[PDB]
């Protein structure tokens, strides 16, 4: 419930994301800075986080899923701003067949439209 929570739900998912990629931090502390390089490693960091926030699955967007999870991790004061940006988004990716591609897509976008944005 707490922003504490938050704060160890977002470090949990970073650590299996990271193992997983084996992609470079600074890469990734990137993503929190409008740096969104074009790196393979760095776009499946992404498809695997959106993928254990229930927020995509096979690189398609799970609107419903996506909204249920951001509401529960985040405060609503994040939380708000995330939805409106997960709204404004919806359809970004779509017709990209390639996961880590289409994930990476949505965050560039879900960047783009909220400043209040965070990731793991």
């Amino acid at each position: 419930m707490t922003v504490e929570q938050m704060m160890k739900s977002g470090e949990m998912i970073r650590s299996v994301c990271l193992g997983k990629t084996k992609v470079a931090e600074e890469l990734v502390n990137g993503l929190r800075e409008s740096k969104f390089a074009d790196v393979k490693e760095l776009k499946c960091y992404v498809n695997c986080v959106m993928e254990m926030m229930q927020t995509m699955k096979k690189g398609k967007l799970n609107y419903d899923a996506s909204v249920k999870q951001i509401d529960t991790i985040m405060p609503d004061e994040l939380a708000g701003p995330m939805r409106a940006a997960l709204d404004i988004c919806r359809t970004v990716a779509d017709g990209i067949k390639n996961n880590c591609d289409a994930a990476y897509v949505l965050l560039q976008c879900l960047s783009k439209n909220n400043p209040k944005f965070i990731f793991p």
